[PDB]
């Protein structure tokens, strides 16, 4: 089983290739990590296994979901340390994902009633909604296109949060640069309509992620930094005219940060598009799944380092990704929600619990969170 | 179950509201309807049920898929008659969809390797592919822009094909005016860059569809003519700057044809964009379809007659569409591919077979065509 062949990720001797993908679950009441998160991550931790935490706030204004943890206050750092300790007790490696949602926010998640920040003034279109604290779905407001001088302040929020993650004992951080959130709002030319130095050419649109990555690398070292992107994705109106061109520009700048830093990053983490659009048309799907495979393998061959693939993976698709050399590590999300011992189950090819979508984002510290059964 | 309320479509007393949507399947080898088509439509026919055939060529220049049937020769009429006879023997109503692909073709599909015809010289871009006869995907080429006299010849091709369909025994015809094919290449201001009386204003862009519909109405009668459009679907680079305005402008012209002809069309058939809610993303399952639903309801409210909705419909969505008054009839494509007895399965709320996209457009007369199983 290729998934259980060991993998060296930097200084990390991983015993298997099954990774816990970062997943928002909204159990961090009032944005402070809770003991429930400890039991949750403890359940999924394995000897030599890699975990990535839920997206975590870098500033008071950076959230777009309820009860997501932060790591911008000293109190949050203190509570994360307790979670990290129990994961390390089980011998696992754990990175904290740093998450700014940008224009994907709401007045209820904005402490000063300010408009959410972004590259653009364009709002998320009406077919997307936000989760409200009462469980209802809300409308995304109009964001504010931030000026040049404001870029550095947000970059600084990543740096201070990265230092805070290290203070809490995390083995590293992951930059959430995917899925139409703040960093992806600069990357994608379907969102980024700016005319200043952060807009226009591929090089200009890549400046924000480059400056974010360089700041956290200069703060905690390249070996403790992973980066997540999704060049091709249908999420929150993030589309690009040439996803392949965009992906290789990001890879080329990441490769260059490694060259000048003299150390590789922890990894590149890329979401599988899993294109299913225009399925009701005559020609909309012709050659789509072939374009998608080419996208991923082209990025993988170009990136000089560890490659993690994510999105719609199953036990069979994960085996084949590693077997064909398509990725070094495979992260699982939904199956890891409902199977605390997904790693063991994948080893044994056991039956897999089915996830209950209804409790993905509810606030109960147990129900839908820690009461999915182990193998008996 | 509102889908099994009877519906009166003109003279036709339909016993239920589940419609077979028109679907290209490429089993009509060398453009001649085959016996396999008779078995396929017979499997799906029900007493009082309405069927619409796959897109059918109106001329040697109208195809952009391999082995699609024509109805522009007498040999084709004779073979279609056998299929119509077995469908009528089961008590179903059947219309033949008349299809010209315009610029969505390739030299391999054109007489003497000629360029495809269109409103414009602009090609479909390389984000779309054409299916080639050998099963690979090819590149759409530059079309030739036709002038006023040749437009009138294409209109006559529609008229002659409509007469041929009646000669074969069809209950009527459907004009394929959707999905970025020839008529939509005149409708959509993202495609139509003409400056003559067929380009520019909404009125000019609607001239071609009005001419086509008027010509067939005057040949066989409005009661035997249905019209299909998709103002909000941008398949094959067919975008309009104001889809709802374009949709209402088309509806206006159809209402006017009906008043001047003194009788209603069989129906207006509209395919709507349908956005798959991705489960792998943070907010994919929080989406809203309200905006697309309001577009469809506004077109239906504006049109004086029978409305067929299509695009991503399920059992539950079809029930809701009829129950809320949003449509009179609901057409199903992909689920009708894999469920020959889809009508009965929806009536009983039975499980549905999954369709296999790999055999949507292959040539076998059985495999992936007639060997999907009935309820047992
Ligand atoms: C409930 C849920 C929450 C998620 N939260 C995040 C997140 O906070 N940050 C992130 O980068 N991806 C997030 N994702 C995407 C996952 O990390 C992962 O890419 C996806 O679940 C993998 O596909 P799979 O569920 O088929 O395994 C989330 C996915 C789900 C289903
Ligand atoms: C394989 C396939 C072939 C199709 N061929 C045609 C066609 O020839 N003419 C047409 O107007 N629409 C065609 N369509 C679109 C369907 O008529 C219909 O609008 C769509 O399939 C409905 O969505 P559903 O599959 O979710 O039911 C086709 C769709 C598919 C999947």
């Amino acid at each position: 089983n290729p998934l259980f062949s060991p993998y060296k990720m930097g200084k990390f001797n991983l015993s298997h290739r099954v990774v816990l993908a970062p997943m928002t679950r909204c159990r961090a009441l009032n944005n402070i990590p809770q003991a429930a998160l400890g039991e949750y991550y403890e359940q999924r931790a394995t000897a030599g296994g890699f975990l990535i935490t839920e997206g975590t706030m870098i500033s008071p204004t950076s959230a777009g979901f309820p009860h997501v943890p932060g790591i911008f206050t000293k109190e949050q750092v203190r509570e994360w340390k307790k979670i990290v300790d129990v994961v390390h007790a089980k011998g696992a490696v754990i990175f904290c994902q740093l998450w700014h949602v940008g224009r994907a926010s709401h007045e209820v998640y904005q402490p000063a009633g300010a408009a959410p920040i972004s590259s653009t003034e364009k709002p998320i279109s009406n077919r997307w909604r936000i989760l409200m604290p009462d469980g209802t779905h809300g409308i995304y407001p109009k964001p504010r296109a931030i000026g040049t001088y404001e870029i550095s302040q947000v970059v600084e929020d990543y740096r201070r949060s990265a230092l805070n993650a290290i203070e809490a004992g995390f083995d590293g951080i992951e930059i959430h640069g995917a899925h139409g959130y703040l960093i992806d709002q600069f990357l994608k030319d379907g969102i980024n309509d700016r005319t200043d130095e952060y807009g226009g050419s591929l090089a200009n649109r890549c400046k924000f992620i480059t400056q974010v990555v360089q700041a956290v690398v200069s703060a905690i070292g390249a070996d403790r930094v992973g980066v997540r992107v999704s060049p091709a994705i249908d999420h929150l109106d993030a589309m690009d005219s040439n996803p392949l061109s965009l992906g290789l520009a990001v890879v080329e700048r990441l490769n260059k940060i490694q060259l000048h830093s003299g150390s590789k990053l922890a990894y590149l983490h890329v979401t599988q598009p899993r294109y299913v659009a225009y399925g009701q048309t005559e020609a909309g799907r012709l050659g789509s799944e072939e374009e998608e495979a080419r996208l991923m393998r082209t990025l993988r061959n170009a990136y000089q380092g560890t490659f993690i693939c994510s999105g719609g993976y199953t036990r069979e698709l994960g085996i084949e990704a590693v077997a064909q050399g398509d990725a070094d590590l495979v992260s699982y999300g939904r199956l890891f929600i409902s199977n605390p011992d997904l790693v063991m189950r994948i080893k044994l090819n056991a039956p897999l619990n089915k996830p209950n979508r209804k409790t993905f984002y509810t606030q109960d510290p147990v129900v839908g969170y820690t009461d999915y059964p182990f193998l008996q």
